[PDB]
């Protein structure tokens, strides 16, 4: 019989209902109040009962033996209930503990290091800036310690129950654990291994940047502060989680005498505003013959941090309201080059939303979570080039010297290469818990051992099992899968490469057309490729989505390693010239307490 008419009717209802849920999520995350929190979970609780009642109905349609796979694809997807398979009482408890962590993160406030009276500094503006600009290791340590104790430790109790409920939910859906459930999204039983193999290929490059960065830092801060052969004291890497290091390029760049693209100052001196930044982002898409931002976006978006004393979630993000043209971004944008990249990242999501809007609700998601994260990043790569920045005047006079090209690749290596192992550990960590591989008594050290093992990083001060630091990372507190970023930083270079080729910007043989300098801005053929891929929205496993883009069907590293190659050959030489130590001994930062008072 035909369940097609059923599915059509059902997706349309699910969209209407998710719209209602989305609005409540938006209100809460825009104005954090007990009331909004209540409505928010209330809606989710209702939708969850509807899904259960829709899961039992599908028992009617024996799709597991159907003809036209597309219907059979929708059923497998719709019946795959997530946390919703959970029984009422548990689901409600999960919503709560989830809310407890989320709100806990966003409400973090710490006292200023030079004024124990202020105590109103939050992560997004204040503390985020201190870690970026300060060069007083003791001050950076202060802020690190203060932030981790509030954002991480204070929520160990909820996190643990979250893990328990997450595991219970997974088994109810026939998954081994929440770990395999997340991996299910990549529809490939060998995905983790593929990721393990690509990382293995790039790791050597990662261990020519690490030692080099540890070199300068120790030269700058001094021996007693940064030891050779030991893991780098995170907090001197310009980022609260040390996931990206470009922020300290001023004390760590190859040629400090040569220019270092820092468009922040020009943006500021030029009167740039968040609105202007979003409009630039918008222009990039249309210039590629891609979709212009709809009217609801400008009316309903929050592109600047509210001026009142209300609490909200300001971790940039993009929203699909599941209607037609109702898409919005919420970002506490600031005028800086990094924020400018972020603006493009989020629009990547928005574009993807519009591109697949016409698809059945179930297919209104990205093909593979990684694809959703890579769109915006592909434009950001173009925007970051000296070529495009000179064209828009945010780089008055610049010369491609040669030993200046290194300041661009290496600068990019502090964001794209350094990130890979960081992103991998975020989920390898949560996987090991989801899978009952770690003892509760070793939860906080299992984390740092992993940060140590893969990133060669360690906390600025000694932590014990008494502390619990994983929640200090937004995504851990908000229950947002992280592997998606690791796939993105990999596949985005594949997208970028091809796009640049489809444009007349990249030629492997011709110089003056290097990969690290193509702009693709204004490219209709690149936009066309993007359109073919994006419009499919999960209607097919990701290899077909990629194939729609450039005819390829495999995830690989035939891009980054072809992007950063000149950088990589420059390091191996420079490191030997300065006799730079490569590799590091195991960290001694995780223990189980010690005091000097009695
Ligand atoms: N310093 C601001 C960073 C930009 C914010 C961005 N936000 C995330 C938010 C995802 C999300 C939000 C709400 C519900 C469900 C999912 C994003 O990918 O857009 C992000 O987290 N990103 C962007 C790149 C990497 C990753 C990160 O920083 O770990
Ligand atoms: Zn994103």
């Amino acid at each position: 019989i035909q369940a097609k008419e059923y599915l059509e009717n059902l997706n349309k209802e699910l969209a209407k209902r998710t719209n209602v849920e989305t609005e409540a999520a938006w209100a809460y995350r825009s104005a954090i109040t007990d009331e909004n929190e209540k409505k928010k979970n209330e809606i989710s609780a209702e939708l969850a009962k509807f899904m259960k009642e829709v899961a039992s109905d599908t028992t009617k349609f024996q799709w597991r033996s159907y003809q036209s796979e597309d219907l059979k694809r929708q059923f497998k997807a719709l019946t795959k209930l997530g946390y919703a398979a959970l029984p009422e009482d548990d689901y409600a408890e999960l919503l709560d503990t989830l809310s407890a962590m989320e709100s806990n993160f966003a409400k973090v406030k710490v006292c200023d290091y030079k004024d124990s009276t202020k105590c109103d500094l939050a992560l997004d503006p204040e503390i985020e800036e201190v870690i970026s600009k300060s060069r007083d290791h003791e001050e950076l340590a202060y802020y690190w310690r203060e932030f981790y104790d509030k954002a991480g430790t204070a929520v160990r109790s909820q996190f643990e129950r979250y893990v328990e409920l997450n595991t219970k939910a997974a088994k109810l859906n026939n998954f081994t654990s929440g770990a395999e459930a997340w991996l299910d999204e990549y529809e490939d039983d060998t995905f983790e291994q593929q990721l393990e193999d690509i990382f293995a290929d790039i790791r050597p490059l990662y261990q020519q940047i690490h030692g080099y960065v540890r070199f300068r830092l120790r030269k700058h801060y001094g021996d007693a502060v940064v030891s050779e052969t030991g893991p780098i004291p995170m907090h001197l890497l310009g980022n609260m989680w040390a996931q990206q290091w470009s922020e300290i390029a001023d004390i760590v760049s190859p040629f400090p005498e040569k220019p270092l693209v820092d468009v922040s100052a020009e943006m500021e001196k030029q009167a740039y505003t968040p609105l202007k930044m979003f409009q630039m982002g918008d222009d990039f898409f249309t210039s590629m013959n891609l979709t212009k931002l709809p009217q609801d976006f400008w009316d309903k978006s929050i592109i600047e941090k509210p001026t009142d004393g209300r609490d909200l979630v300001c971790h940039a993000s993009a929203w699909d309201f599941y209607l037609i043209d109702d898409v919005r971004i919420k970002q506490c944008t600031r005028v800086t080059q990094d924020q400018l990249f972020t603006v493009h990242h989020e629009l990547g999501h928005i574009q993807y939303f519009l591109q697949y809007q016409h698809q059945p609700f179930v297919y209104r998601t990205g093909a593979n979570p990684g694809f959703h994260e890579a769109v915006g990043d592909v434009l950001s790569l173009s925007v970051s080039t000296p070529k495009h920045l000179e064209k828009i005047g945010l780089l008055k006079d610049y010369v491609r010297d040669d030993e200046a090209r290194i300041n661009q690749l290496f600068l990019t290596a502090l964001d794209k290469i350094v990130f890979l192992p960081f992103a991998f550990t975020m989920d390898k960590y949560r996987w090991s818990l989801f899978r009952g591989e770690v003892d509760k008594a070793n939860w906080n050290c299992a984390f740092w051992k992993l940060r140590d093992e893969y990133s060669g990083i360690e906390p600025p001060v000694v932590r014990s099992e008494k502390d619990f630091d994983a929640p200090a990372k937004y995504h851990i507190s908000a229950d947002v899968e992280y592997l998606r970023y690791l796939v993105s930083f990999i596949i985005q270079f594949q997208f970028y490469k091809s796009a640049c080729i489809k444009a007349g910007q990249y030629d492997p043989d011709n110089v003056e057309l290097p990969l690290d300098n193509c702009d693709i801005y204004g490219s209709a053929r690149a936009g066309a490729a993007f359109h073919n891929m994006l419009s499919m929205g999960a209607s097919k496993p990701w290899p077909d989505a990629l194939e729609a883009f450039n005819g390829e069907r495999i995830m690989s590293g035939k891009a980054i390693a072809e992007y950063f190659e000149p950088l990589r050959v420059w390091l191996e030489a420079e490191n030997i010239k300065n006799n730079v130590h490569i590799g590091w001994i195991t960290s001694n930062k995780c223990v189980s307490s010690h005091h000097h008072h009695h």
